[PDB]
């Protein structure tokens, strides 16, 4: 089996990426950011604090008959940016595009924090990092891709992310149609139960390419690119009057430049990601500072390869027994 469906960007800045997921039966639709750096499926419910949703749409279990109570179970997370949350743990039929999950974990959150409360376009995520990330306590629970992979023609999922405009995942299949060139793929280590590969090196707009390991992850539900301090200097330098700003919490550059575009390597591979993508446009209203999608992994101490680096492939993930990652242009 196959399944197919069209993610879209939640603002004008490509903040993130909702897609339509249908929980139960008969099916309630949610929209979910799918997040290839965690591993829980959580959703708003009928079970959330009131005070803590606005306009979102809430999963109702006691509507679905097919949801079923995993007794004792509960989850709780937090996130690299300081989110989190927490409930209990129903399994229920979740749906992708046509693909069909019997029995699936579905995390129904009772807390959630301010983060998600005040984006009222997003009702959960779709967790599609290795399973050995869930949150579910004591009896941990498999990611959909898990669920699935069985029935999958190939155990696969590629995400196509559009700049400014919809784009795609799919299941079970390579879309032959969506990339040029050949797809040049590399070894993934689950070590850490992330989608964590090496690149070999980038280069700042028509500057010389340097080779250099960056070891990274492959993150749909990070917005910007996390890269080495090093790297994030010789690329700013590149910017007339960037400068990295204490009180904004990274680079910010006059919003009347031009940006450099930004490449990285994948094998002999190149990765070229467009000026334009690293544009996050003002810092506030009104003003001529501009926010970078490149920023340093410094504080954080893992570099991120976020959806402003993704958007500009066309990216497998392939989970076979020896998981790989495939990057083509497009
Ligand atoms: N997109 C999920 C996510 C968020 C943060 C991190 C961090 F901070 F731990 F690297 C990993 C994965």
């Amino acid at each position: 089996s196959t399944g197919s469906a069209t993610t879209t960007p939640i603002d004008s800045l490509d903040d993130a990426y909702i897609t339509p997921v249908q929980i139960g039966t008969p099916a309630q639709t949610l929209n979910l950011d799918f997040d290839t750096g965690s591993s829980d499926l959580w959703v708003f419910s009928s079970e959330t604090t009131a005070s803590e949703v606005d306009g979102q749409t809430i999963y109702t279990p006691s509507k679905s008959t097919t949801a079923k109570l995993l007794s004792g179970a509960t989850w709780s997370i937090s996130y690299g940016d300081g989110s989190s949350s927490s409930g209990d743990v129903y399994t229920d039929t979740v749906s992708v595009g046509g693909l069909t999950v019997t029995g699936q974990a579905v995390e129904s959150a009772k807390k959630v924090s301010s983060s998600f409360t005040e984006d009222s376009t997003i009702d959960g995520l779709l967790g599609l990092a290795f399973s050995t990330l869930n949150t579910v306590s004591p009896t941990q629970q498999k990611t959909f891709f898990d669920n699935a992979k069985a029935s999958l023609d190939s155990p696969v999922f590629t995400a196509d992310l559009g700049y400014h405009a919809p784009g795609t995942y799919n299941f079970g299949f390579i879309d032959t149609t969506a990339y040029t060139g050949s797809i040049t793929y590399t070894a993934v280590s689950t070590k850490q139960g992330f989608w964590e590969w090496t690149s070999t090196g980038y280069a700042v707009g028509s500057g010389t390419f340097k080779s250099t390991s960056i070891d990274g992850i492959a993150d749909t539900g990070t917005t910007l690119l996390y890269l080495p301090a090093t790297v994030v200097s010789a690329y700013w330098a590149q910017v007339s009057g960037a400068k990295s700003s204490s009180s904004v919490g990274g680079y910010v550059f006059p919003c009347s430049a031009t940006l450099p575009s930004f490449t990285f390597g994948v094998g002999s591979a190149r990765i070229v990601i467009p000026g334009d993508y690293i544009d996050f446009g003002p810092i506030s209203t009104g003003s001529s500072s501009c926010f970078g999608g490149i920023q340093s992994s410094a504080g954080i101490g893992i570099n991120i390869f976020g959806d402003v680096a993704l958007k500009a492939a066309f990216v497998v993930f392939n989970g076979a027994t020896t998981p790989t990652l495939g990057f083509a242009s497009k």
